[PDB]
């Protein structure tokens, strides 16, 4: 029958293809979900979607939107409110058995404009064979990296943060962790330097950025403007400390079985031969997962995101993907039905245990079966409960562009003057300037 297009980031394409295919089996020919890949960066994802929307591409049906785009797509009329579902089932489905943090990312003006499908929060990953105890705050991160450098051991702090949204996320986590905020609640005012407490928080976050940037054993690519990957930098053995989203777990094991991780030769374990399936995905038995995880645990561990202040946890910036229905769709009913299928319990378990992307269904974090294959579950749920949030505003694209331009390169940050420049650029963003 008809075709419901389903646009997702390229990196997650394969995963959302599998899910889509399963859902197609459940429809029996009534309609077919067809996954289509967007570019890698959130900015480019947004740009492709917005060009199709303003161009009235009537073949665009369902969008996997980054959490930071809701506001814009809601206020422009691009993402239909879930109340526009002709069946009237979308809102109740979206809230049922769904964690409140992601739900909050999917709303605008007290209405839901998308149904959360995946969420995200950054954890600390470390080499336990080189780091005796995972650092609990950023001062300890710095000290541990310096110690590793003084010993000829891999000394990088692999943070997914170049000159784009990753750097803004890093800064936002440090800022909210110190009690600060980019914008006011209503999104109408810049709150980086408007009070002494707010300015102090901003200055603390910037000092952490500058100190990490100028720690001996730093990756020489902090000024060399490229697009390196913290995941790969850790997998190649150049970093003993990484902060990144949980999918790196699924990466480690998988690439370790493929022979791509030098310090973790899971490819040399006979019991794991053939655990990579015919399309390149690590799909172990229960026994094979036990073997792989046990071997991994000697050189690969995880821990909470490092706090900025000793004594209490960090407040970690939430990310993820919400399923929105395009205003361009010719088939609202089928599009919302597809959304409901793509986020069901089976497909949530799949998106986590095979795609590595944290699920939004609360039940799964209370599911021992799920917990056995997703060992980061407790820290993830805890950080999702106390999550930091990037400001929700229709001008988020320009705001993030300007903030990243000020923050980069982090080696040239001067906390006081940089705080003032961040405030000025954020004010330009919310004033209407991009
Ligand atoms: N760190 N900020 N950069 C983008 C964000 O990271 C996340 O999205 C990106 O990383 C995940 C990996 O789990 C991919 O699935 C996404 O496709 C990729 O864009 C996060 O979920 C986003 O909200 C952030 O903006």
């Amino acid at each position: 029958g008809l075709v419901v297009s389903f646009y997702t980031p390229a990196t997650d394409g394969a995963t959302f293809t599998a899910i889509a295919q399963r859902c197609n089996q459940q429809f029996g020919g009534r309609f077919t979900i067809a996954q289509v890949s967007l570019p890698r960066s959130p900015n480019e994802q947004r740009l492709q979607l917005a060009r199709r929307l303003t161009g009235n591409d009537r073949t665009l049906d369902v969008m996997a939107l980054d959490v930071v785009w809701t506001a814009e797509f809601a206020e422009a009329g691009w993402a239909l409110p879930l109340s526009d579902d002709p069946a009237g089932l979308a809102e109740n489905d979206a809230v049922a058995d769904t964690l409140p943090g992601p739900l909050a990312t999917a709303g605008w003006n007290h209405k839901l404009y998308a149904a959360p499908v995946t969420t995200n929060t950054q954890l600390l990953w470390y080499r336990p064979d080189l780091v005796n105890s995972p650092p609990t705050d950023w001062n300890a991160m710095i000290a541990e990296a310096a110690r590793l450098h003084a010993a000829g051991e891999p000394s990088w702090i692999a943070v997914q943060a170049n000159q784009g949204e990753g750097l803004v996320v890093w800064f936002n986590t440090l800022l909210v962790s110190a009690g600060g905020s980019v914008l006011s609640e209503d999104g109408r005012h810049v709150t980086l330097t408007d009070t002494p407490a707010h300015r102090a928080a901003t200055v603390s976050a910037l000092q952490i950025l500058k100190s990490v940037a100028t720690t001996p054993g730093a990756d020489p690519s902090i000024t060399r403007t490229e697009e390196g990957s913290a995941r790969l930098a850790f997998e190649q053995g150049k970093a003993a400390l990484e902060v990144n989203w949980p999918f790196v777990f699924a990466s480690m094991l998988e690439n370790a079985v493929k022979g791509g991780v030098p310090f973790l030769p899971l490819n040399r374990i006979p019991q794991l031969a053939g655990s990579i399936n015919d399309i390149g995905t690590f799909t172990p038995s229960d026994e094979q997962f036990r073997i792989a995880y046990d071997a991994s645990q000697q050189v690969f561990g995880f821990a909470p995101y490092p706090a900025v202040a000793p004594g209490q946890p960090a407040k970690v910036t939430i990310g993820g993907l919400n399923l929105a229905v395009a205003k361009t769709t010719r088939h609202r009913a089928e599009a919302f039905e597809a959304v409901r299928c793509l986020r069901d319990q089976h497909n949530q378990r799949y998106v986590s245990l095979e795609g590595g992307l944290p699920a939004v269904r609360a039940s799964l974090y209370s599911d021992p079966q799920f917990q056995a294959k997703y060992p980061m579950h407790a820290i993830i749920r805890q950080q999702l409960t106390d999550a930091a949030v990037r400001p929700a505003t229709p001008v988020y694209q320009a705001l993030s562009i300007r903030l990243a331009a000020v923050l980069s390169p982090i080696t040239e940050i001067d906390p006081e003057s940089t705080a003032d420049e961040l405030a000025a650029q954020a004010q330009k963003a919310i004033d209407g300037m991009g």
